[PDB]
């Protein structure tokens, strides 16, 4: 069911890790800076996400997180179906790659306004989600609202 | 404009601080554990919130955050109108008090499943936002904002 599908994405900058969740149908994202991508960090990020949006299915970003007992525990707790993130359609991976580049670009554009990387990442989340193309933020709300009325 | 109005709420547990943002019209919340309520922590929390939902107006939780230059900078950056949180209608404060009690109760009910308080708080956020009262707070916020976009 399209409304509930999210994709995990892990990218790197300034020797740190940026963990991203993308709502596939809308392009809407949430993101956090973590010291490194562990099962525990990924599990906590998914718990936060699922408390905030109706997360039905997650395409995990790699096999370590797919295997992780802590990630599996979080998915069980929050009612998330954990799936692999293998792009059976290969245009999927190019879209994520492009987004990581887009996000890094925005981070560079705001980097001066923020002392800490985590502030710059949240500025980038804001700009990404508000960007008129409707915005991603508008699309996710419309998609989920339409789904609730069924 | 009702769709964009949020209220900040700071409550305490286990010698730590839980910062909550409530979407007034729906009862939907986001929350985080912080070591203490500083301007900088509050500013960052508001930036995160406004990147994720269309935050137009925030009723700040106290005068220190209302005054804070860092909070004012975040509100300017994110396009948020900062207002005081004085309950000109006094039933407002009782609703927040009740929610803090409700959240603490849920935290107690899950506390055993979580090693860290921050995990228990996000479990409580999840349970609060999914609770059917019939629609949930998560369903209501999406419906309110979708109606407003159109
Ligand atoms: O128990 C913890 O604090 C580890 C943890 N971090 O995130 C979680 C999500 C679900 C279940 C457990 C966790
Ligand atoms: O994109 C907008 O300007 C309005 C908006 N509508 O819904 C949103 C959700 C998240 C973020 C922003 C929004
Ligand atoms: O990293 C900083 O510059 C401080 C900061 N923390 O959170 C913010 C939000 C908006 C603007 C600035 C900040
Ligand atoms: O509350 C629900 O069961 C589904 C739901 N619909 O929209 C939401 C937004 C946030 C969290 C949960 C939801």
């Amino acid at each position: 069911s399209s409304p509930g599908i999210w994709q995990l994405d892990c990218t790197h900058l300034e020797g740190k890790v940026i963990l991203v969740a993308v709502h596939v149908a809308s392009g809407y994202i949430e993101a956090e800076v973590i010291p490194a991508e562990t099962g525990q960090e990924t599990a906590y990020f998914l718990l936060k996400l699922a408390g905030r949006w109706p997360v039905k299915t997650v395409h995990t970003d790699n096999g370590s997180n797919f295997t992780s007992t802590t990630v599996k525990a979080a998915c069980w707790w929050a009612g998330i179906k954990q799936e692999d993130g293998i792009p059976y359609n290969p245009q999927s991976q190019g879209v994520i790659e492009s987004m990581n580049k887009e996000l890094k670009k925005i981070i560079g554009q705001v980097r001066d306004q923020a002392e800490h990387l985590k502030t710059a990442v949240q500025m980038a989340v804001f700009i990404h989600n508000h960007k008129r193309k409707y915005s991603a933020g508008e699309r996710i709300v419309d998609i989920i609202a339409t789904d609730i009325q069924t």
